[PDB]
């Protein structure tokens, strides 16, 4: 059984050009709001290989929503934000995730799409007014299908993160490769996003975005804690510069703790 878009790559169709953000079916099961950003699709369900999955599929140029030329495509579920940062204050999303096609451009810096990422505004300006802390960020590896093509057959998950609070581009995030999954293989996906006791220091706090994939610990300190007000996590498809990307997510849960 399958859900995969093998079509020709478009910007728009019927289908998926949503009228507003929130756009969704009645009664998802992925948790979280809406947030549709594609015309090219809507979220929508399949239920396979056991599981039912919500899909999440952008298209390079398909951003209706946002004015044009600015930010890229996305259908994206945002999770309410853990607003305290109190050692013990998180957010933590679980789920199960599938990779089906990312967004290639033929450069390492500006291809690949994001399947989850981590958020939280900071005091004392720098940088957008809702910026990322990090994001994961899937990139393609191709090989052949069998009659002579090459085709997207597994992704490497590397982690896009600020050197600095608010930072962005060349100077401000850096790349750092996680780990290599096989298309359509299903991956247990848990990001946690918070705030704790700073073992190497006293009654300072250290702000943290602690992934697990596929069962290997992925675990890293924000840099600041002390400018960070709030710990967010939002998850689908985010970023698609050329060709397509295809996510899939079953049994999403979400958790959060406010503790001052
Ligand atoms: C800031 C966004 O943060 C998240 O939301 C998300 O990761 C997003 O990624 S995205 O989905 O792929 O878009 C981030 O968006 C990128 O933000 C960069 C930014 O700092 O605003 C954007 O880069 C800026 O603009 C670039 C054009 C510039 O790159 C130089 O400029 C040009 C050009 O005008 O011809 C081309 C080349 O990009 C490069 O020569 C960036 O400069 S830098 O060299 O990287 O430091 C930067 O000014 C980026 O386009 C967004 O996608
Ligand atoms: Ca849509």
């Amino acid at each position: 059984q399958t859900d995969e878009d093998t079509g020709p790559v478009v910007d728009c169709t019927n289908q998926g050009t949503n009228p507003t953000r929130d756009t969704d079916i009645p009664n998802p099961r992925n948790i979280g709001d809406i947030d549709d950003r594609s015309c090219y699709a809507n979220y929508s369900e399949s239920s396979i290989l056991g599981k039912f999955w919500g899909i999440y599929n952008i298209t390079d140029g398909s951003n209706h929503m946002d004015a044009p030329n600015t930010l890229q495509p996305r259908i994206e579920r945002s999770l309410s934000r853990s607003q305290a940062t109190g050692a013990g204050s998180y957010a933590r999303f679980r789920g199960v995730l599938r990779i089906l096609e990312v967004g290639d451009t033929g450069t390492f810096s500006s291809s690949g799409s994001y399947f989850m990422q981590a958020m939280g505004k900071h005091t004392g300006g720098g940088g957008s007014p809702d910026p990322a802390i990090c994001l994961y960020r899937a990139h393609p590896v191709y090989g052949d299908d069998g009659n002579g093509n090459q085709v997207q057959v597994s992704f490497d998950i590397w982690r896009e993160q600020i050197n600095f609070r608010g930072g962005s581009g060349s100077a401000g995030r850096t790349e750092v490769f996680l780990k290599n999954v096989l298309k359509n293989e299903q991956i247990d996906i848990e990001l946690e996003v918070g705030f704790r006791d700073d073992p190497n220091n006293p009654g300072q706090t250290l702000h943290y975005a602690d992934a697990k994939i596929g069962g290997e610990e992925f675990n890293w300190n924000i840099p600041e804690p002390e400018r960070g007000i709030e710990s967010g996590i939002r998850y689908g498809a985010y970023r698609v510069k050329g060709g397509r990307a295809q996510f899939r997510w079953a049994n999403t849960s979400y958790t959060k703790d406010e503790v001052n």
